[PDB]
């Protein structure tokens, strides 16, 4: 451990951090903290034997790197990055310190019934940060109430926090050709996992929330209907097109008729994002146009990244390459 660094354990953990780091809380192996440098609160997050395997080193590396790479209003930001270490011979943990914000969308859920216009002004922000994401060529792929983090004036950003316990299952979310193994999926995915949190906004209430693999995808079709042969072909292995198949056929439901009372217009986009044959959903960049969002649309400030260049991190390299690697990153911040 570094000179001006102090150790406490929080739950069975040990962390080392700074001085200018004060009041370590889990929130939570996340805390919240003071950063007295930065003069704010933050989340400081230890990540979890970044080099343990080479994939935990591939992916300590990627979070680091994307982290850097990102920078919107709408997404999680990287503040600062540290290592207790003091060289590279004993470096062997990474923190990460973000903005912090007052809460996530399941304590807002759980907490208020939202109304229209909060609704609008969440899913409009979720969205912009999306096509700033998508625009990068990155998938989030988990899009879940808790990996969105918002202020009590509603200010929203994306994270990615990476099951007895406010346990929110991912299960709930996922685009339907994750869950039967389609191995072509893209961007799309996320989309649909809008839509499902956006659904839940608007009911207070989770919209397919399966209590296991085929409750899930018995819940879906039943509200999207059962998909052709044809659209089935090409969401889907070969080995899970039996799940659909054994189901009894089920036409689709007006969404008018699930969401009744909800603004028309949010209805609208719903039936654009929720479908199963991605072609057919809208982008987050054609999202932010429709008219639900009219309060909030400004095409002059909803801008896209640099894409993401994934050469570095995705050449073979021994585990301590990686290290040297991450090391340097570290370093750099
Ligand atoms: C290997 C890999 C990693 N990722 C990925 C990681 C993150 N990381 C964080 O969100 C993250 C990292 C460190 C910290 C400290 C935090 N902060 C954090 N974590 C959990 C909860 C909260 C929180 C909760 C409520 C209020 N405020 C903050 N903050 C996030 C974010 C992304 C994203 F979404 F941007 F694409 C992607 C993708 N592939
Ligand atoms: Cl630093």
């Amino acid at each position: 451990m570094r000179a001006g660094f102090y150790r406490q354990e929080l739950n069975k953990t040990v962390w080392e951090v700074p001085q200018r780091l004060q009041g370590l809380r889990p929130v939570g192996s996340v805390c919240s903290a003071y950063d007295a440098r930065l003069r704010q609160k933050v989340a400081v997050k230890k990540l979890s034997r970044p080099f343990q395997s080479l994939i935990h080193a591939r992916r300590t590396y990627r979070e680091l790197r994307l982290l850097k790479h990102l920078k919107h209003e709408n997404v999680i930001g990287l503040l600062d990055v540290f290592t207790p270490a003091t060289s590279i011979e004993d470096f062997s943990e990474v923190y990460l310190v973000t903005t912090l914000m007052g809460a996530d969308l399941n304590n807002i859920v759980k907490c208020q019934a939202l109304s229209d216009e909060h609704v609008q002004f969440l899913v409009y922000q979720l969205l912009r940060g999306l096509k700033y994401i998508h625009s990068a060529g990155i998938i989030h792929r988990d899009l879940k109430p808790s990996n969105v983090a918002v202020n009590e004036d509603c200010e929203l950003r994306i994270l990615d926090f990476g099951e007895e316990m406010g346990y929110v299952a991912t299960r709930w979310y996922r685009a339907p050709e994750i869950m039967l193994n389609w191995m072509h999926y893209n961007q799309t995915v996320d989309i649909w996992s809008v839509g499902c949190i956006m659904a839940e906004l608007l009911q207070g209430k989770a919209l397919f929330p399966g209590s296991d693999y085929i409750d899930q995808l018995k819940r879906i079709m039943e509200v999207v209907g059962t998909p052709s042969p044809e659209v089935l072909a090409k969401i889907s292995s070969e080995h899970a097109r039996t799940y659909i198949q054994s189901l009894p056929p089920m036409p689709q439901k007006d969404l008018s008729s699930i969401f009744r009372g909800a603004n028309p217009l949010a209805i609208d986009l719903l039936g654009r994002m929720l479908v199963l044959d991605s072609d057919q959903r809208v982008s987050a960049a054609e999202a932010l146009a429709h008219a639900y969002f009219s309060q909030y649309h400004d095409p002059e400030d909803e801008p896209e990244a640099e894409p993401y260049d994934e050469s570095v991190e995705a050449k073979e390299r021994t585990l301590e390459e990686w290290k040297e690697l991450t090391y340097q990153e570290v370093l750099s911040f």
